């Protein structure tokens, strides 16, 4: 990939008027002192007390591949499940023309790692010049928020080193 | 059970998961017809079920 167009795939202020989108945010991604979260996903957590289904497509059509990222959340015993997501039996399916999966919280407590007991999987797709990508979930659901079109070219690849530039 | 590494080395950990057949088994083994098997370090993490089947 020798180039690429990041942009808003799901704007933030725009996308989830009956989801809560601000706060939170955690310690483990802590910029400049205070709690926060990744710049291209967004935390969805329920907006007092409810947590509807929600159903978002994006149809590729920047002429080019797409690459999607987003993530799903296992909390520890929850709780917090219920305190973030309010569904206990949640789930998160993704699919598109070519891919399809479904993930369910996988309510489970693991060695503390960033001072974190739950734990984040992430994923990625590349979104074919034409195809839809739907997104369907109850919780736990680290909604995208910034996604990249792709150039592929000849400016390939990647490379160890610290000699200065 | 937990376990906390003290060894200073890399300590290999097997475990097994019993698939019961059509239990009863399962039942007359673990009693909790919704069981679970959950094992996590900090690296690794997976979780099983029972999936009664007969073989």
């Amino acid at each position: 990939v020798s180039s690429f167009e990041k942009f808003e795939i799901f704007p933030k202020t725009s996308s989830w008027p009956n989801h809560e989108t601000t706060k939170g945010v955690t310690a483990a991604c802590s910029y400049a002192g205070a709690s926060s979260f990744y710049r291209n996903l967004l935390w969805l957590t329920k907006k007092g007390s409810s947590y509807p289904k929600l159903s978002k497509s994006y149809v590729n059509n920047k002429g080019k591949e797409v690459l999607v990222l987003w993530g799903v959340h296992h909390p520890p015993t929850g709780t917090d499940q219920q305190s973030l997501y309010q569904n206990a039996d949640a789930y998160v399916s993704v699919g598109s023309s070519k891919y399809n999966r479904r993930f369910t919280p996988e309510i489970a407590a693991r060695p503390k790692v960033r001072d974190q007991a739950g734990r984040m999987n992430y994923y990625w797709t590349l979104l074919e010049p034409g195809d839809t990508i739907t997104f369907e979930a109850t919780g736990n659901l680290i909604a995208p928020w910034y996604a990249f079109a792709l150039n592929r070219g000849s400016g390939s690849g990647i490379i160890t080193s610290d000699a200065p530039v």
